[PDB]
C-alpha cells in the first residue's frame, strides 16, 4: 500500500507514536517518506547482505528474520515480510523497540539526514488530526 501523507500521520498516531519517546509525529512521517516513500512494500538490499523492509525500512541483521541474512538477530521476533504488510502494525511495534535502543531515531539514516533538524511539523500539516 501506498500511504497518503495524512492517512499515515492518522495511522501512526493511532498506533500511539506521537511524542514516543519524545518524537513528535512529523518526525515519524518525515523518516517513512524518505525511508519508504510512503510504499509498505519497499525493500532494498545493502552491500553486508541484510535487507530493509517495508515503510519503516527495518534491518533484518538485528530485527526481523528473512531466512537469508546469516549471524543475524530477530530481536522483534517477526517474519520480515510481516513489514510489507498494508497493516502498519507489525512496523510500528518494531520501531518503538528500535528507537528505545540507545541512539533514538538516529537508527534512520533518512531520518538523521533529510529530517532531524528541520521543520518536522510541515509533515502533518493541513492534516486532521
Ligand atoms: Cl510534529
Ligand atoms: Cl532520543
Amino acid at each position: 500500500k501506498v500511504f497518503g501523507r495524512c492517512e499515515l500521520a492518522a495511522a501512526m498516531k493511532r498506533h500511539g507514536l506521537d511524542n514516543y519517546r519524545g518524537y513528535s509525529l512529523g518526525n515519524w512521517v518525515c523518516a517513512a517518506k524518505f525511508e519508504s516513500n510512503f510504499n509498505t512494500q519497499a525493500t532494498n538490499r545493502n552491500t553486508d547482505g541484510s535487507t530493509d523492509y517495508g515503510i519503516l525500512q527495518i534491518n533484518s541483521r538485528w530485527w526481523c528474520n528473512d531466512g537469508r541474512t546469516p549471524g543475524s538477530r530477530n530481536l522483534c521476533n517477526i517474519p520480515c515480510s510481516a513489514l510489507l504488510s498494508s497493516d502498519i502494525t507489525a512496523s510500528v511495534n518494531c520501531a518503538k523497540k528500535i528507537v528505545s535502543d540507545g541512539n533514538g531515531m538516529n537508527a534512520w539514516v533518512a531520518w538523521r539526514n533529510r529530517c532531524k533538524g528541520t521543520d518536522v511539523q510541515a509533515w502533518i500539516r493541513g492534516c486532521r488530526l
